[PDB]
């Protein structure tokens, strides 16, 4: 089988897993409608507050909540997207975006509208400017939920660049922006332009490689690195996983380099430094998820 | 400095090196015209011959030297045509064809001209059927040293299939199985179609990668391809290029027992088939000591 | 040869572009800074473009989008003389002037110029003006400095989302007038898309003897269809009039699937101005020496 | 519907073209064993003999009844292929190469195996050297109808590329060559190499063009989508755009010949040549809208 190859980075999960996992589950057994008691169980297996710790192990410990909930939230509208088409999927999360602004009310009997304003209200409440600075990686997100995908002739080089500007890894590194309260100036983010980059197709292949059993198993619009690079260099897609897993090391060492670039330079602020400590939590942690969720099983 | 990943292949050297070394230098020195004593002493340091033996291990005993021939006045013509023009080094090389077919010009005055018609009679004189069989294979390489470029956009996989098709190595593999008597009827010889093609890329991206730091002295190579498709260093690219080539090397063997499992293995491509497999390693080795690639 | 095909686009010259080009001519030619270029300004048409590009323009915005223009180009043509420091830095000094964070140097005309037109924009409608200031900082950042393998196809799809297109789309949005939510903005990504695409192509078939004085449609079909760079333009301006079609295409899906809204039916058949307008200009200014 | 461009080529048929189809058509329906008459029916239907002199049309009248028994002959093997497995089918053909050089001698009980024989010995026979010259072209297409081709990433340039080396095109130029009796040196046609690869993408595309509904089964590899896929546009939309760029090879065509003369390098044999080319792209067009290969 697979196997990975040595790496410097390691999963870390945050502290309160436990904690918060048993308080974010609890809420939405209380407030989501599960249809069968048999999907209840299979939400609880999930553990998508323990996927959130898994992605942001160094979250402020009053604020990993928060995260774990807009996750949780986020992956259960997902599911129910997957069974609606594409006119009432994106109907349907228009709907959610007002309310999340808060500049509309949520329809208290129903449990997605009233969650999702109250998670907002929420957020708001406990740090209001930043709460407003996730609200458009948010959108851009849950729009994209329903966006086709485009077929056209990709190389390794076009599929890359493209997933060099995944909303997904967006979102994530917005999101543990907020959950580590650190306030990064424009200035500050440019200054890391590509480390981000760097930092998601380091995800996006991981994921790929484990992905790609199922991908295929689907009575099979495949694009993914995996079979892009067997086609490109003619090889087996088990021969691709090996030589992409290498890739994703040299990208593992590229960031570092880029941030001991960043400190020699002087540009390492206090909260650069805490910033791209976080996203080798996420390839390491996204590395691990991706070995074991149940997402990407048969 | 690079550190070249783990390899089930491992390279031999033709036990009668030293002894057609001798025989063959001596030839070319004097007998070949030498601008001076250094061209002399660098030739002998090349060692042209010890390449060969590299590349063709197996060849039998009373051919190496036929290849060691061939390929020594090869390099030394691919010397020299650097310093002409696509005007001249065409014009050049398509006056010896005809002469390598022994249909015309020998000119005892001129060396590469007795040198190159000499030594095909030579063949012929061995193994004519196949002498012949390779002469289209050479021509092919040398009216392709002068060829220009059609410069358009070329991504990796697109470098790749193209290198699966390299001339240069198309020779390499008609040399070895010339030097090593394998001769098997164009039909599974059809049949290696993907085995070849695997092996050229091979070949090809191992010159790449210790080639690189030399060619950029002034690029098409899958270090640079690669480097900017996957956005790293050039050292990162060679790494994972490197990996590659070990995932080659396994696809070659899946290749092989493959031809097996369903009946289609047999003498000529068996031995065929192991040949190749000491090109790649022999050529791995040589890629990592040759001067060829010296800043 | 480089006839134009049919085209069903019928451009569009705002009627009050003489007013205002003799107009934001004068203001230029009295602060900005050889007298023989005095004269290459007046013939420039810089807000002859922007009638162009904008002819559905309120009559009272017209000349806001003229001046911003009018300098975007009087600065371009000044970065072709100075290096990526000189040009960035220059540029970047530009931009807190132009939020007003930073006063200007009544000494320099670039720098009050870039003032108090922004402070008249905003002074005009706060809003819309505010909104304006982020999509012309990318394309002004941009101007200062990929470097891979880029096919046909690569090309076109990083052309749907250039940034110099994107800065007509919200120019023009304020220009007109047209308050659009993103949620409304979100349903013509595929009109968009495929309008940036028109634009930067119709330009590098005009373009080509500039910039060839390179990353360009011209030069990458020619190379991967193996023809002249002539016989390039003329395949890809067909090519620009199948984008037209799928426009039309696109705004009746719109249409149709019952998503369109007033202030969306302007928003498109705006585009399409900008398309044919585009194509005008391209074909007539000197910028790219008739 | 699709109204091809403008065009300074005009398709042209061979003057023998029914003389030398009856004679073609009858060598086969003696020979050739068809199971029953409907296969007869719609051989004769086919009509590889006129499709032969629509390509060749300047061959020489006693040249070109060989280029319509090859073509027939390949046609007819590339069907049977088709209800064939790829290790069959290579192996079917293998056992026709020596047969085809005059090395083994047929058996006189397998239609397919003496027909191949007779017709070469007899092509060796009109013309030795000649003959011989398209043995290879022959045999690198043949060994071309059962291989795979693996799918990969490709874009406009890549997909035009690969059809330059297309090997059925390449047999095309060889036997026009040999059917109009132009004997070219390696220096000739060297100088004829942008030509050669600007006529086989051509063909190619006007191919493609037509193909296209056919090719869409569904119950791949072609300009058609891939330009499409690129553009973002219809698969129609598609065609138009590369059927002007058709017209524009035509142009390169003709500007490549107009610099080969002027640089005083166009020779007898490569004028005719050349101008063979042209009606060879304005011929596959024809066939291209008219042959049933492409239909439901
Ligand atoms: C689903 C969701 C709310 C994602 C938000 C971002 C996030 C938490 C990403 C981490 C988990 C991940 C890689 C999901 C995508 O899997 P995949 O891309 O292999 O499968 P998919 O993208 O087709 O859903
Ligand atoms: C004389 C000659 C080259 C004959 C060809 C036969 C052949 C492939 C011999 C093996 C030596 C080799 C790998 C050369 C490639 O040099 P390179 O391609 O890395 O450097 P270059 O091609 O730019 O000269
Ligand atoms: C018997 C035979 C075909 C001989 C080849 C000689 C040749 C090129 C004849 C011209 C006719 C032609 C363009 C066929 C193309 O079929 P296609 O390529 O459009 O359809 P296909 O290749 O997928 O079968
Ligand atoms: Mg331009």
């Amino acid at each position: 089988s697979l196997e990975p190859p040595p790496s410097t980075f390691q999963p870390l999960c945050h502290p309160l897993v436990e904690e918060v996992s048993k308080e974010v589950d609890g809420y939405f057994l209380q407030h989501w409608n599960f249809p069968n008691e048999k999907a209840r169980k299979k939400f609880v297996a999930a553990g998508f507050s323990r996927v959130t710790c898994l992605y942001f192990p160094k979250a402020l410990d009053d604020r990993i909540h928060f995260a774990c909930r807009l996750l949780t939230v986020l992956f259960l509208i997902d599911d129910l997207l997957e069974y609606m088409s594409f006119e009432e999927g994106s109907a349907y999360n228009e709907k959610l975006i007002p309310i999340s602004r808060g500049d509309v009310l949520p329809d208290r009997s129903i449990p997605v509208e009233y969650i999702i304003y109250d998670l907002w209200e929420s957020m708001r409440a406990h740090d209001r400017e930043m709460a407003d600075e996730i609200l458009e990686p948010v959108f851009l997100f849950m729009r994209a939920q329903t966006d086709r995908t485009r077929a056209r002739p990709m190389g390794l080089g076009g599929y890359l660049e493209y997933r060099e500007r995944d909303v997904g890894k967006e979102l994530l590194a917005a999101l543990m922006r907020f959950s580590m309260g650190l306030k990064l100036s424009p200035s500050e983010l440019q200054r890391v332009r590509e480390i981000d980059a760097n930092c998601s197709k380091h995800l996006s292949v991981v994921n790929d490689i484990y992905s790609y059993e199922k991908e295929l198993y689907t009575s099979k619009i495949l694009c993914t690195s995996v079979q892009i690079l067997a086609q490109e260099a003619d090889v087996t897609a088990e021969a691709a996983k090996r030589v992409l897993f290498v890739m994703c090391r040299e990208w593992e060492l590229r960031h570092q380099l880029l941030v001991a670039r960043l400190s020699a330079e002087g540009l390492e602020t206090p909260g650069l430094a805490a910033y791209v400590e976080g996203l080798e939590y996420q390839m390491s942690g996204n590395e691990l998820w991706s070995q074991t969720t149940l997402r990407y099983s048969v």
